[PDB]
C-alpha cells in the first residue's frame, strides 16, 4: 500500500552483478537445439466469438518435450499481412486464456496469440517433478537447469514466435512481445532468445534478480523459493537451487535484447519489487524506457496502457 | 477459532449418498494392475543418525508410472520380526521427510517408513500436467481419472505397504497405517485398496466428500478446486472434475476398509471441515471410533496422540 | 471467499415487498421535470488516441443542478448511424474514465459513452451536503429525497441517453446500457426512467434492497449507511434515511424496465450480496436472464463478458 | 503497534523547508475577507440534557459560502463571564457531536463549543465537488485552492471563535482552542488565522507536511491523496494537487501562531506519523511544548489529558 | 462489523436454564463471611488534580484475602451528603485508573469511586495460581470456586460499596453502581450480593451464560476458557471448570438484584455476544430496561451515555 | 514472513552493554539462599503411558515461595544411572505438559523432566500480584525484583536440576538443559545459576536484551511490557520496570555460563527477534555455537533437531 523498497534515487542506479554461470550461453544454445528437434505442427481451430471485424482461433503447437501448447489467436478480419503480438500471462493468473483481451488486440489491428503457460492454463507441461517441490511451479525441477520448470516455458515462448511468424497472414518483420509480471519476464526472455520480435513491452517483469527478490518480496510467488528451502534444508540444496535460477534470471538474459523495450514498475509492488525490476531494466543495453508509477502496485496501470499502445503503433505499424 | 460447521447432533448422522460412478471398482482394479506391472526394486541406504537403539535408512522403490518414491525408514536395533507402521504426511507439509518422527516411531518399537508424496517432498511425480491446473496439486490431471494426481499417490501408498511387508525384519501380519489430513486420507485409501494393514489411525482425514468440502472449507487446499473452476469456467469442465474426484473420495473408498479404525476431528477445523470427516467415518463399515475434540482445529492434538499410541499397542504388539 | 448468503433455492424465490412510498412515481416525474429545465448543451472535444478505426472525444453536457457531466465517447471510424452503448462505472472505481475500455467498445462497433459519476471522477457534483454524512457518497443528502446524492446521478444517467441519442451518427433505436455494481444499478435506473434504451446488461447491480443490504453485506460501501447511523443515532434519523433510500432502490424501479435484461451475480460477492441482486431481478417484469456464477465475487467474470457481448450483438446489431 | 518512523533523535530536528507558495499570505487574507462578507447570524437553541450545573445549547452560525455550521455549546450554570474553549473534532470521527465531552468541559468551568465539520457531522458544506475526487473529503476541490475542502473548514473554525467571543457570557480574552488529529490541525490553523485564541492544545495534529505524510502514513486518511492520484494520473494533476495542499499545510501556517501551544504525539501513530507532527511543532515560533508518548498511537492519551487540563487552567483561569 | 448472533426475536425470549449448583447460595454466604472477617481500614490520600469544584483522593481499603484494593475517589467540593457511584472497569482496560472520568462523575454531582480490579490495575491480587492457567485471568483458579479469580473480585466490589457508604459525606441511601463489560458484570454481581445499591447501569455485561459464551464469542477474552481446555484436555477438567464458572455467572446471580436496572447491548458485539447479555437480562426479576443498539459493538455508545446519566439523575438525585 | 531485523553481518557483531545493576550478583545470591530454605520434598507418582521401554512419572517438588512445581518425568526402562535432561517450555505454550516429547527423550536414553512453569501449566505460582499488571505474566510484580514473576520461575528451574540430580538413577555429571523461547531463556538462566548442567541447548531464547526487544518485536509476548506502560504511564514506573527486568535479562546472566552451549535463531522470528538472540549469544564466554536459519521463524527447525541430538550425544553419552 506504501513505499517499501529502496528509494527511487537508489533504484535508478541499482545494477547487481550478473550471476550467469560460465556455461550460461551454452545452456541456452543447447536448449534451443532441443526445441528445434520438435516439429511445431501448428493447428488452428476456429472459435465462435460474439464480435464482428475479427476471426478467432484456438492455436495449438508442439514444443520442447513434445508438450502441447495452446492459446487464443485473434486476427483482424481484413486482408493481411498484419503486424502481430505474442502476449504472455501472469503467474497462475489466466482465466480461460483472456480471450476478450486477445480479441481487442486484434481489433486494434494485431494478429495476436496469447500463449498459455504449460501447466498453469490449458497448455500441457510434459516435464516431470524429478525431486519434489514446494506448492506451486517456482521450485519444480529447481535442482537442475535441465529439469527446471521455466526451461520449457521459455522455449515455448520462443516457439510461439516461430509459429506465428510462419503464418501467411502475419508480417514476420512486425511482431511485438508483451505481458506483465511472469508475462513481462517471458517478454524479456523471448526477446533475448529469439531474433523474431521487433519490439517489447514488459509490465513489472517477474523472474528477475532472484537473490534479492526472495529477501525483499512480501507476497507470493517469489516466496515459494523460501518455502522450498524450509522443506529442503541442506545448505547444498540452497546453493544448487540459486545456481539453477540464475540461468533463467532475466537480469542475466537482458543484455541479449537488441530491440526497443518499454517497461513499467509501480513503486508499491510487493510481488515484483521495484529493485528487481530496476535490475532487469539496468542490464538492458538497447533502446529502452522505464515508466515508473509511484502510486501503483502489481496491477493494471491505465497510463501505461496508453504508453503501450503508442509504442506498438510506433514500432509495428 | 470457533464452531462453524453443522452442530454435533447433525454431524453424527451426516452420511451423504456415495458418489462413486458405476465403473469405480473397475477403475481401481485396473489401477492396481498398472501398479503391479512395475517391479518395486526396493533399495535401502543406511544413514548415520545421532541416536542409539535404531537403524535408519533411506528407502527407495519404484511405483506407478515408474516413479521413484522414497522416505525415511527406521528400525528398532534388535532382533525382529518387528511390528511396522507406514506413515503418510500432510499436504505440502513435509520438511525433510520427518526423519526425527520416523526414528521416534522406531524407538517405540515399530519398523516405520514415512512415505514422501510424489512431487511434494523428495519423491518423483512422473505423471504429466495434461491440461493446466490451478496452483497446487489438487487439480493436476483432474479432467480424467487416469491422469489425476492422487491416482499415482494412492498407488504409491499401496506399494509402500507391499515393500515394507516384504522385508524379513517386518512382521507382515502386524502393520499399521497412519497419518493426518492428506496423510489421513492416504491411510483410509491404503486400507481400502490393500489387505496388508492390520489397523489404521487417521487424524482429521482429507480427500473426503468433495462436493461439500468445496462449499464449506474456509482455508486451503480444498479451495484449489474452486480456483480451478474460476480459471476454467465451462460447466462441462466442472461436471467432469467432480466426476474425477469421486473416484478418489475417501467416503466412496471407506466401505472397503475391513480393519479397526481410529479417527479424529477438531470441531473448529476449517481445512478438513468436521462434516467432511464425519462423512468418511459414517461410510466405514468396520470396527471404528471417532474422537471429537471441541477446541482443536487442523493441528496436533496431544490427547489423540495418546489414543493413537494406545491403539497401535493394542492391535500391533 | 465462500458461500455466505441464502442458499440458491431461497434466492430464486427471494422477492421482498416493494418499499416505494405512495409518492414514489410523482417524485420521479418531478425529478425528470427538473432535469428537463436544464439545456444539455453537449460539447465534443476530439482527443488524439493511439488507435486506428476509432474517433475519440471528451463529451460534456449539463444536467440536473446545472452540473457539468463528462466522459469519454468513442465512435467507429466509419459511416453511421451506429448502434450505441452508454456505460456506467462502479463506486469510486473509475481510473481516468476507462478511456481504453470505451475505445474497445467502439472497435466492437458501438458508439460508446462512459458517463463519469458526479463527484467520483471528472464530473462535477453541484448538489450540496445539507446535513453532514459518513465518509463517502452513500449518505450524502440522505435525509431528503430531493437532496440525496443519487437523485442527481440517476438524472445524469438519463441525460446521457438523451444526449447520445441526439447525435446524427447514433442510431437512437439501437442503444444499450451497461455497467457493473454501481454501474449496474445505474443501468437498471436508466432503463426504468427512460424509454431510450433497447436492452440492458447489469453486472451484479448495486443500490438494491437497502434494508437487507445493510444487514448482510460484509464489505463497503453499503456499510456507509451503517456508519452514518452510528454517527447520527436518532431513531427518527434512521427511519427517514431508509425512506429516502427507498426512492432510489432499484428493486422499486425494476418493474418499470420494459426491455430485455441480462444480469449477473457471483455467489460469494460480499459487496453486492446475492440476495440483494436476486431481489432486483425478481422484481423485473420483462424479458430477462440472470447468470449465476458460483465461484465468483465482486469482480470481473470472463464468462459473463461473453454473454454480454452476445446479448448486445443480438439486440443492437 | 510498534515504532516505524524516524528515530526520536532524528524527529527532534526534523524541520522541512516551507512549501508555501509566493501568494500564500494573500490567499489567506482574501479568504478571511470572503468570510467577513457573511453575517454570522448566530442562533442558540436550548437542549434538554441530563445534568445539573450546566446549560446546553445547539449553536448555529453562518460561515463561508453561506454554510450553516453547528455544534453543541455548553455553559457553566453560574454568572459569567466565563473562560471558553472551541473544540475541533477528528476526521469523520464525530458521533452525534460529542455532546457529553462538551458538557464535561463546561463542568470544568469553560463555555465550550464543539464545532462540527461541514459535510462530516451536522454542519452543511455548501462548497461543490468541482472535478470529482477520491472517496472522502481529502481531495474534494483539490485542483484549486479556492475550491478546496479545507478552505471552508478553516474559515468555519475562525468564525467559531468570532461567534463565541461575541457572547456576553464569554470572556473574549480567555478562549482556548483544542482538538485532536484533524481537530489538532484546525487548532493550529485557527490560532494562525485568528488573534482571538489565548492558548492552544493540539493532539497529534493532522494536515501537516503533506509531501512526507503521503509517503510515510500506513493508514487512512492521508492515503486518500494517493487514491486520488491513482484515479487521476496526469503528472500535472499531481503537481497542482500538492500545490493546493500547501496553502492548508499547518507546517506553513505554524510560524503565524503567537500564543502558547501544547502538543502531543504518540510514536506508534500511523495515521498522523510522528515526523509530520514534529514538522508542525518545529515550525512554531512561540511558547511551546511537545509531549511525546512512546507507547501510544492515534488515540486518547490519559497522561496528556492531565497536561491539557493543567495548561488551560494556567492560561485561561 | 455485522449481525452474527441470534436474530432479535430469538434474543428476546432467550432464557437458558440456570446452571447454579445446589450449594450456590451457601457458597456466596460463606464468601461474604470470609470478606467480613477482614477489617476494611479505608485510607484516603488527597491528590492535587487540575480542576476546581472537586476534591480528588486515592482510596485504599482491605478486602478478601487481605488484598489492598484501590482507586480514584472524587467528591463534589460542596456540602454533602452526596449521592454516590461506584464505577467498575473493563477487562484489562484500565489506564491509570480513569482518573479523569471519576472527576467528571464528581462534577456531575456524584461522590465517585472507580474500583481498580485486583491484579489488572493498581490493586493487589493476593489469591494464588493453584494449578496453572491460560494467559489471562479468566482461568486463574478455575478448578475450584474457592480459588477462582472472580471470587476475590466480586467480594472487592461489595467491599467498595460498604466503604463508600460508610463515609459521612456520602448519602448511603443514594448509591449507584455502573460499569461496562467486565464492569457491567461486576455491577450486576454487586447488586446481587449487596443491598447497598439503589440502582444499577450495566453496559453490555460480561461474565454471563458461560456455556454459550465460549461457543459464540469471536474475540477475547471468553476464549481464554477455550484456550485453557486446549492446554488442559481432560474431560473431567472441563466439567469442573464449567462448574466453577457457574458460581460466578451473572445469569445465576441476576434474580437476586432487587433494584432498577438499565442495560445495553450492541448487536454486532463479538466480545460480549448479544445472546449472553439477553440471558442476564432475561433472568432479572426487577424494574429493568435493555437498550439495544443495532449498529454498535463492544464500544462506547454515545446514546446510552445519555440514558445512563438520565437514569442516575432519576434514581439518585 | 520476511527479513526485518538488522542484517546478518550487523547481527554477528551486535553486543549491547550489560544492563546489570550494581547489586545484580547479590540479588541472585540472596535469591538462591531463599530457594535453599525450602526443602524440595520430591514426589514421583507413576503414570500409565502407552509405550514399552520407558517408565513415566509425574514429578512434584517444592520450590521458592513453597510453590508446588510439577511435570512429566520419563526414564529409560533399563538399569542406570542415566544421562538426563531438564526441558523447559515456551511462554503459555505447554499443552498438557508435552508428555509425548518427554517419553521420546527417554527413548533416546535420557532421564528427562519437563518442568512446567508456575502459573502457566500445572505448576502453582504462590507469588502474589502486588500492584496489578498487563494481561499475561511478563509484567507481574515488575515494579520490584523481589516480587517479579521470573524470580520464582528461574529458581524453580535451578531446583529442577537439584531434584533430578539427587535421583539414584540419574548421573548427576551428565545432565543437559534445553528448551525454546521462554524455554531457551530458562536454559541459559539455569546454566548461569547452577553448576549442575553439563551442556545446554537453547532454541531462539526469550528474556533477552529487553530494551531492544520491546522496540523491535512485532508479536507477543515482549509487547506485554509496552501494554503495561500504556496502562501505567508514569516515567518513574517505566524506569523501575526496566531496572527490574535487567536482573532477569539473560544477556546479563550469560557471562556466568561455563559449559558448552548450542543455540538457534531463525532470521524471520518476530517474537524473539534475531538481534535479541545474538545479544545473548555474544555475551556468552564459553564453548558455543549459534545455528542461524534464514527461512525459519519462531518454530520447530528440523535441521536444528539433528544438531541438538548430536550435541547431547557428544556431551552426555
Amino acid at each position: 500500500m506504501q513505499l517499501f523498497d529502496l528509494p527511487l534515487d537508489q533504484l535508478q542506479t541499482y545494477k547487481p552483478e550478473k550471476t550467469a554461470p560460465k556455461d550460461f550461453s551454452e545452456f541456452w544454445k543447447l536448449s534451443l537445439e532441443e526445441l528445434a528437434k520438435v516439429q511445431a505442427e501448428p493447428d488452428l481451430q476456429p472459435v465462435d466469438y460474439p464480435a464482428d471485424g475479427v476471426k478467432v482461433y484456438r492455436l495449438t503447437y508442439k514444443s520442447f518435450g513434445n508438450a502441447r501448447i495452446t492459446g487464443w489467436y485473434a486476427v483482424p478480419d481484413k486482408e493481411g499481412p498484419h503486424p502481430a503480438i505474442v502476449k504472455y500471462h501472469g503467474y497462475n493468473a489466466s482465466y480461460d486464456g483472456e480471450i476478450h483481451e486477445m480479441v481487442n488486440w486484434a481489433l486494434h489491428g494485431y494478429a495476436t496469440f496469447g500463449m498459455l503457460v504449460r501447466g498453469q492454463q490449458s497448455s500441457e507441461d510434459t516435464s516431470i517433478s524429478p525431486h519434489g517441490h514446494a506448492l506451486g511451479w517456482m521450485t519444480k525441477g529447481i535442482l537442475d537447469k535441465d529439469t527446471y520448470y521455466y526451461r520449457g516455458v521459455y522455449l515455448d515462448a520462443v516457439r510461439a514466435l516461430e509459429v506465428i511468424s510462419s503464418f501467411d497472414e502475419v508480417d514476420e518483420t512486425r511482431i511485438g512481445v508483451t505481458g506483465g509480471a511472469q508475462g513481462g519476464g517471458l517478454t524479456i526472455a523471448a526477446a533475448a532468445l529469439s531474433d523474431i520480435p521487433k519490439a517489447a513491452v514488459a509490465d513489472y517483469p517477474y523472474l528477475s534478480n532472484f537473490e534479492r527478490a526472495i529477501d525483499v518480496a512480501l507476497e507470493e510467488p517469489y516466496l515459494e523459493i523460501n518455502s522450498f528451502f524450509r522443506r529442503n534444508g541442506s545448505p547444498e540444496t540452497e546453493v544448487q537451487a540459486m545456481k539453477t535460477l540464475s540461468y533463467f534470471d532475466i537480469m542475466n538474459l537482458a543484455d541479449r535484447v537488441k530491440v526497443p523495450v518499454l517497461m513499467s514498475i509501480g513503486l508499491i509492488d510487493k510481488v515484483t519489487p521495484p529493485s528487481t525490476v530496476f535490475a532487469a531494466y539496468n542490464h538492458l543495453e538497447t533502446k529502452k524506457e522505464l515508466k515508473v508509477y509511484r502510486y501503483f502496485g502489481h496491477e493494471y496501470i491505465p497510463a501505461f496502457q496508453t504508453e503501450k499502445l503508442a509504442f506498438f503503433k510506433q514500432h509495428l505499424k
